[PDB]
Formats: C-alpha cells, structure tokens, sequence
C-alpha cells in the first residue's frame, strides 16, 4: 500500500480518438489499485513512425497505484485490448495506446518493459502532454525534470 506516482501516456489515431482516451482514462481509474489523479490537456500530434496515417490525439495521465510496474503494465495491456475490439466491422479496429511513462523515480529495465522507454526523450506527443502535469518530476534516464526536457515541436498542438 506504500503509494506510487506515475505517468501514463495515452494515444489514438483512428476512430473516436478523444472518446478512446476518455475510456481508457476511466477504465484504469477502475482498477482497485489505480487512481487517476491529474490529467493533462489532449494534443492533435502528427504520426511518428510511419507517417501516412492519420494525426494521434494524445494525452498524459498522473495515476496513485499500489500496483508494481508489471502489474500496472498489465492494466495497461488489459485497457489496450479492451478499447481495440471492433464496434461495426465495417468501421475497423477501434485505436489505443498506452505507455508507462514514469514510475516513481524509478528507472526499470526489464527484458519486457523499460521505464522511462529510453527514447521517450525524442517524443514531443509525449513531453509536451506530459509537461502540463509533471514539469517538475526528474526523468531518471537523462536527471533532468520533464520541464526541462521538454522541446518546441510544430507537429503537436492543443487539441482543445
Ligand atoms: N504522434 C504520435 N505518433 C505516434 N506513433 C505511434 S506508433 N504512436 C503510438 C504511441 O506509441 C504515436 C502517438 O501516440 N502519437
């Protein structure tokens, strides 16, 4: 019951991408030991990867968890499968992701998971979301706190 913070990264490009994020949020917050604490403002950011598809809604979310990294990794699995099952076939795959951005100020380095992702510095659909939540949390990888990793990036806007 020694309580974690952490940061969560949510994402959805295809469908109702806001009313995806707004589930997931709700779904882990339903979990007896997740409590979605602070969320930060959606961004329309354009697709990192491959780049003909359609424009992500992402946003960050702060969670109060009892959970381990890996139980709370399983949340996530469990949230992303959920929220991917078809509504009409002939609409498609519905979209979610979500990422464990930070736990604690812990640094993990799991063959099946790392917290922070060691490329989640070069992700602005991540930072900038992130920033509006967690400016003065320390990213364990690089010392420096989000607000400070942070980059100006034309590709992510407010979205509301
Ligand atoms: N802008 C943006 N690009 C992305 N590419 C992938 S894959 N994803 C899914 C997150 O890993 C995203 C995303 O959420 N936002």
């Amino acid at each position: 019951s020694h309580m974690i913070q952490a940061y969560l990264g949510l994402g959805s490009n295809i469908g109702d991408r806001e009313s995806q994020l707004n589930d997931a949020i709700k779904i882990l917050n339903e979990y007896d030991g997740i409590s979605v604490s602070n969320i930060s403002p959606i961004y329309e950011t354009a697709p990192v990867g491959y780049t003909e598809q359609p424009n992500f809604l992402n946003l960050c979310v702060e969670i109060q968890t009892t959970l381990t990294v890996l139980q709370l990794l399983e949340c996530c699995l469990k949230t992303e499968e959920c929220l991917h099952r078809i509504r009409k076939e002939r609409w498609g795959p519905r979209t979610l992701d979500v990422d464990i951005l930070l736990y604690g100020e812990e640094m993990i380095d799991l063959p099946k998971l790392s917290v922070p992702h060691p490329r989640m510095n070069e992700r602005a659909f991540v930072l900038i979301p992130l920033n509006d939540i967690a400016a003065n949390v320390v990213e364990p990888r690089s010392k420096l706190k989000v607000k400070d990793l942070v980059f100006v990036d034309d590709s992510v806007k407010r979205y509301k």
